[PDB]
RNA sequence: GGUAAGAGUCUUGGAGGUAGAGCACUGAUUGGACUAGGGGCCCCUACCGGGUUACCGAAUUCAGUCAAACUCCGAAUGCC
């Protein structure tokens, strides 16, 4: 319920979505035009804890 | 006591909105064009807008109804 509503009202263009790959997780968004390596490293991390 | 006014009928002139009719007001309404505005869905909304709505209906309009506290009208009888 905060995952569609996150997806489709919140966050706006070129924000990069993060989900683990064929397991269910947490829906990771960071919401900056540009993503750093660092901050996608960072962000596959949360979203890789925030799983099965 | 006044006295012959009283009453009925023919003729004439009036006031007063009932029966009936009608939307010319006040409401309630049914259908079609007309669509102010609101409803989902795609481009997009971090937000302005666009499309389709076999989607509701405040306006307005062609029609169709209804009304003791609606009347543009309007009797028969009663009344003076």
């Amino acid at each position: 319920r905060q995952n569609e509503y996150l997806t489709t009202r919140v966050a706006a263009r070129d924000d990069i979505w993060l989900h683990t790959k064929d397991i269910p997780g947490s829906h990771v968004v960071i919401r900056s035009s540009e993503p750093d390596e660092q901050t996608i490293m960072e962000a596959a991390t949360i979203a890789a804890y925030f799983s099965k």
